[PDB]
């Protein structure tokens, strides 16, 4: 009941009791693990609001106070009116806060209390939510210097009136079928580089362009708008050495801003709530450049390195990879934009499972996330044995609106 | 109940119903995922059951279930577990065992080779000596020149639990480690505790780099003896670099035979103590795990100095640098030297289809992502965006407590 976990790096071993309050389920099972698979009423809901409130104010230090207390009854109250509750501010702040924290997936959670929350739980319209979404966007660029951000939208009533904004990240490059057979631009993307031309986008059909927002307030429509470019921040990437890296015509966005995903507070359904941190170098060099299903541009920048690509044995790729990401890296860095290498963020993150450990009893990792997509072995969390469990608040997936959407 | 995997990079989705077949448990819960978890006497009561399902197996296999051939068997064993309280198995039967448990070790890259394989059978082993002598034999065989051959020799089983065979090695052929006084090391890191023992056993250490350990060889529950595997036996390759002629100079060699050695073999219940087994490296192995952990020969900065790379921020890469050069090398050394490896591209692709294979003509194939994904380049290899499910068949190899911790001494 009571988990160890080692580090066979250093033989440090943790001691786990934060998973016995795990409230939702895995999808292993004692007889199969899915731990790499990607994807597994007012009755419900009270217990839920107080699971989550006794959290709330077990961490303020007046568990079993009058203000605790009299918060439960008044949640119950307007439960059993309204058949929902609407959280207090300082409940909204600490459930996204939280729900990060416990994002198992997530290397970057040692900075989960810096979050800056954007409360817009008043917008209405479209307008609105893009009125929000560039004023989130302009606040974590910061000129470079990115800061976290979450921006929450209303929550979800009966499903019908429901917040959706329909890219996956706020700022991504447009996608579009050739008909050389291939695919120019982001071919993650294609499906939504359409739906865009399907509701009136006029794409540029370039490699890189910044693709417009689809948003849907109230379970309306999603309407178009181009995110004004002075407020979409870009990096040039270059390598310190190869002076022909340039001429790949490669660029690639400062601010990572995932938008597609569910936030769950207390029972409560945030359908739409972009957040954003800034990068870990190897998500954009080797899965956003180097995947195969992507840019995958590994062949043309190695015949650009006259290696041998005869053979996989001279291992070309892997060291193309690297003077790629190092690239990314000098690109963002000479910029002055915030980025982290896979060697920091690791070194990181190992520091905060100690501190979870220490101050919290545990930490929720994903190891087949958290280990970055290269050069595992020669960061400490290849190393590090860690624990998965489901604890909320959490971030969801939940399914592309346009598979949903009552037009 | 069927079971869909996906991989991302092609969406190719296969469907699982071979997971239905398995009885050991995973560490897994509806609440908890031990999936990185490193490591997560019986009576005749629990034994019949479980020769019973290996028998079913087996004489599935050879398409003759429920005949007569089937029946007596399973009559045969019954009788004599009830009289004896174990049972042996037939040539045939342990053969088909060994391939099986190779086939279902969920954590292999190297499955496709699963049906060559070559399994000496060592059960009318006695002593120390009589396992020196199979295991020498054993790598001989193995070794082949450098054109290495997949085998394991099989030694008998457990009976009462006081009577173990077991290779105290964790592999046939590795490297000395030694800590000085001054708190450095001396050799091979992981292997400390393990030249300790020997060296208290009576070993002479040459206290070199790269001294090739001796054998300790337990037979039937006594105390384990020391020997010398034959220097000609043991083949090595100097490792050098095809463009960087200082690399030479490092003083680096390794051995070319893989051989884990204290794993323990399960065949209908039976449990096999010492059935050391050998294929052959994939590159990583060596190049990723063996010289750039930090708790091995940790030779990343060494390397590095050498290639001068900016080694003032991690930010310059400079470790996955030198990292890919190091593996670039053994890779060369190796081809050069005309001995077996295979590079992690290779080995990770042809596993793919392996477990296509798999999937088609057996219904599943139990995978450990974990370990299957290669310790570097992670991405860049096709089983990163594979989809895997992870689960138990026996046969199986399972760990076993070192011996040291458990033997009871003689003296
Ligand atoms: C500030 C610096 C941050 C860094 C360096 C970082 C890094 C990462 C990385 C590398 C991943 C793996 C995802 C992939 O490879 O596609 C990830 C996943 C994730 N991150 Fe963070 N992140 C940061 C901030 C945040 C913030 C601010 C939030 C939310 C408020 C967040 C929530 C999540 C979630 C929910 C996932 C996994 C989604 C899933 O369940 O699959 N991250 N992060
Ligand atoms: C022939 C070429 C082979 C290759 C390239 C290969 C490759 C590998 C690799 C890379 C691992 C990961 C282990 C690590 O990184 O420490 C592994 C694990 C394993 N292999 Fe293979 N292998 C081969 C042959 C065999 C054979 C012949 C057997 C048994 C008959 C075998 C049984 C196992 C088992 C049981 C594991 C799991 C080890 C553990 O859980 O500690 N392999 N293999
Ligand atoms: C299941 N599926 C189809 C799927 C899986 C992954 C993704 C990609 N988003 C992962 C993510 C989340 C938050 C992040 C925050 C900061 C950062 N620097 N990076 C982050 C990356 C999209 C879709
Ligand atoms: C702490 N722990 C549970 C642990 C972890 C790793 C190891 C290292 N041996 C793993 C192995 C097995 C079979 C192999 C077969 C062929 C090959 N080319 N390589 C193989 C590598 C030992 C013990
Ligand atoms: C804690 C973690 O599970 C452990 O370090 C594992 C990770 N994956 C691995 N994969 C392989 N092939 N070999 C290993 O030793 C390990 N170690
Ligand atoms: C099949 C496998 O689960 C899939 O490729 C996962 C593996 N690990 C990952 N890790 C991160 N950080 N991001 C990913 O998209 C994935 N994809
Ligand atoms: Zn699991």
């Amino acid at each position: 009941r009571f988990l160890k976990v080692k580090n066979w790096e250093t033989d440090v071993v943790l001691t786990d009791t934060l998973h016995l309050k795990s409230t939702l389920e895995t999808g292993c099972t004692e007889h199969i693990c899915m731990g790499s698979i990607m994807l597994p009423t007012k009755d419900q809901l009270f217990p839920l609001a107080k699971e989550f409130l006794d959290q709330y104010y077990s961490s303020i230090k007046r568990f079993g106070s009058k203000a605790h207390m009299d918060r439960l009854e008044e949640v119950n109250k307007e439960i059993e009116s309204t058949s929902t509750y609407q959280l207090k501010d300082t409940e909204l702040i600490y459930g996204a806060k939280h729900a990060w924290r416990n994002a198992s997936r997530c290397v970057g959670r040692i900075q989960w209390s810096k979050l800056q929350v954007f409360d817009a739980r008043d917008c209405t319209t479209a307008h609105g939510m893009f009125n929000y979404i560039c004023n989130h966007v302009k606040y974590a660029t910061n000129k470079g210097n990115l800061r976290s951000a979450i921006t929450i939208f209303p929550q979800r009533t009966d499903g019908k009136h429901d917040f959706r904004v329909w890219n996956s990240q706020l700022i991504r490059y447009a996608g579009y079928k050739q008909p050389d057979g291939s695919t120019l631009g982001d071919p993650a993307n294609v499906q939504f580089t359409e739906i865009c031309i399907q509701q009136g986008w006029k794409a540029p059909r370039g490699r890189f362009d910044v693709l417009p927002l689809l948003l849907q307030a109230n379970g309306n429509d999603p309407e178009l708008f181009q995110i004004p470019p002075e407020l979409v921040l870009e990096v040039p990437i270059r390598h310190p050495k190869f002076d022909w890296f340039k001429d790949l015509g490669l660029k690639w966005y400062g601010l990572p801003a995932v938008s597609n995903m569910l936030l769950e507070i207390g029972g409560l359904e945030f359908s739409a709530c972009p957040f954003s941190g800034w990068y870990m170098g190897t998500e954009i060099g080797v899965r956003d450049y180097c995947d195969n299903s992507r840019y995958n541009i590994l062949e043309e920048v190695a015949k650009k390195m006259d290696l041998d690509m005869r053979k996989t044995s001279s291992l070309w790729k892997d060291q193309a990879l690297v003077e790629i990401n190092i690239a990314v890296l000098y690109s963002f860095q000479s910029d002055k934009v915030t980025i982290v290498d896979h060697h920091s963020a690791t070194e990181s993150f190992i520091k905060h499972m100690e501190n979870e450990y220490r101050c919290r009893g545990g930490c929720p990792a994903d190891w087949v996330w958290i280990v970055p997509p290269m050069s595992g072995s020669i960061t400490p969390v290849f190393h590090q044995e860690m624990l998965n469990y489901r604890l909320t608040p959490s971030f969801e997936y939940q399914p592309d609106p346009w598979n949903t959407h009552v037009w």
